[PDB]
């Protein structure tokens, strides 16, 4: 099994994958447990032990965003879109698909999303209701300060939904200073989990009132959330394995030092990153001073011979899996400095690295 | 870790369970190769090797039945529900949220939906597009004659949509001798995989036609298909561990003997749990003319002392995970006879459940 140097699924723990070894009743009392300490640990972290309730839902991130755009977003409502890269135009289609009248600021894939022009567009036309934003943009690593994004919208009484997936559990958001109305994550990127279930921390009181609006059943956040706290069960079947690997996956974030301890272990991974493909002649497309520890996106080289399905094929032979570039205009690639790795698998995997490109991308 | 006498999530084999122990890259070919091999195999079952195509989806069988209405059922289109069972209000409230015109058939909960009622009401009027069912409806275990239904949903011009959650991989259904345009299985029931993705079978020429239809980003089989034709790759995270414990699953199912090796073993599990529990004094809700061997109805005993709660929790010490009831009108409870268990785990439940009923029902 080579390593994962992507934005997930990524490299999980031996532990996580244990806890999968165990058949859990969805019925179950104990299943019920095992749900409600992995909703309360996940609320915990995000502070939003007063003011939000997290929703878990099955499948992935794109399903619990959906999930929130559908069931917190009125019919009646318009959202500001920051579209900054590939996870941006999802939020576009969706509230397309969802015909959610909807507004675009498309900001290009290699400066953030800036509070100024948000501030301007807002001023334009009341009519907006909710903003929509990525904090990491995985198709870049692109950090977009969400902090001042969230002040400048609350600041004008419309609303903040947060995509999350990418950063929840590695870099800071805290709830009572953040406001939101829904932050969304994933179990398989920066807390580990195996992938497989999504959730949302929504606005107790904005769900609450949510009754009925969403699109969707499955996506129904209400109707999953009022469901959940009668029975304290699913409303449909819940991947059981996943949700006990992602409580695993949470016991032993806790137990390192929980987010600054997730955080540091991350930026030494991308320094060590940096540092080792700096000295094999590689440029990041980021300059530090924007630069999530996330995921790095690297210039291709100008060789010639460079394919990068070559490239990516060798170095999977040495025990580490890449990532393809996601840009139009440029070639690149990128390599994720998260999932369960150190400093020291990092630089093993740019050793074979340059140990792949010397059969002969010169 | 207890069995679980439940229709799903449900025992599963420990090499189904082994399966997980490995991370995959969801871009990596290896990946691709898996998902490819899953589809096959599942698509082989069905028997829709020339006519339909198998769309994967993330999360439960729920998702992929919102999913098939969603994306098959156009906004011109009136659809048929028969409702006998939980399941069926399911399907009904999935039209509604998707405010898909629609038509209920309510046949109560001890008899089968025949192919006679749904005669008539097409009849009446060639508005309906669409007629959905469940194949089983775990509620009770009914096992609603689809062969029959199929015949004369298709002898109308009118087009199937099947639910065969419960049923699919253990009732035979071959897809040129049952006409229909969406078939909806899952991963963590009659195949024994772990819980955690939907598929759908859905006609090759239907599909290619839905561009555009379905209500939702997430659940759109014909932008999965689509996406999935071109790079061999899912549109948004999938569960990897989740595709490869059902792709192990299906490994074992093959290995087994198939449909028929699957369908003695669980009809035997039927007879057993049958037989013993009669020898105990108890009455099945089904007569065995109509008893699908999937899950079994029961009468609570009519002791005023009988507690379902009590009755479940010195059971499941005894290492037997039961269900609860799901009738409004009498009082009951089910056990599973599904998934990796057999005729003699059976009676050793069936045992268990007397020693804990005679602490003290009587």
């Amino acid at each position: 099994a080579p390593i994962l140097l992507t934005p997930g699924p990524l490299t999980t723990s031996y532990r996580t994958r244990r806890a999968m070894m165990v058949d859990w009743g969805s019925w179950d009392s104990d299943f019920n447990e095992l749900t409600a300490s992995v909703c309360q640990r996940l609320l915990k972290i995000v502070g939003g032990e007063g003011s939000h309730t997290c929703v878990p839902l099955q499948g992935s991130g794109t399903f619990a965003v959906e999930a929130a755009i559908g069931t917190l977003v009125p019919r009646d409502g318009k959202v500001l879109v920051l579209i900054n890269g590939a996870y941006g135009k999802r939020l576009a289609k969706i509230c397309e698909v969802l015909q959610r009248p909807f507004s675009t600021l498309e900001t290009e894939e290699n400066v953030p999303t800036t509070a100024a022009d948000v501030e301007r567009l807002l001023a334009a036309d009341p009519a907006i209701s909710h903003v929509a934003l990525i904090h990491c943009e995985t198709s870049t690593g692109i950090l977009n300060p969400l902090e001042a994004i969230a002040k400048v919208v609350e600041r004008h009484g419309k609303r903040l939904i947060v995509d999350a997936m990418s950063s929840f559990g590695a870099i800071g958001i805290d709830a009572r200073k953040v406001p939101f109305d829904a932050l969304i994550a994933a179990s398989g990127k920066c807390l580990e989990g195996v992938p497989g279930m999504g959730f949302v921390f929504a606005r107790s009181a904005a769900l609450e009132a949510s009754a009925g609006n969403c699109h969707s059943l499955a996506m129904d956040l209400q109707d999953q959330h009022a469901y959940m706290r009668k029975t304290g069960q699913w409303r449909f079947t819940p991947p059981t394995h996943v949700v006990a690997a992602l409580h695993e996956a949470l016991s032993q974030y806790e137990e390192e030092g929980g987010l600054p301890a997730r955080q540091r272990r991350y930026a030494s991974n991308c320094e060590t990153l940096l540092g080792e493909m700096a000295r094999l002649g590689f440029r990041s497309f980021l300059p530090a001073e924007i630069q999530a520890p996330i995921i790095v996106t690297f210039h291709a080289p100008r060789d010639p011979r460079y394919r990068f399905a070559d490239f990516y094929q060798r170095v999977r032979e040495k025990g580490f899996i890449l990532y393809p570039g996601k840009l139009t205009q440029v070639e690149t690639f990128r390599v994720g400095c998260i999932g369960h790795v150190d400093a020291a698998e990092m630089r093993q995997a740019v050793a074979a690295i340059g140990e792949a490109l010397r059969e002969l991308e010169v």
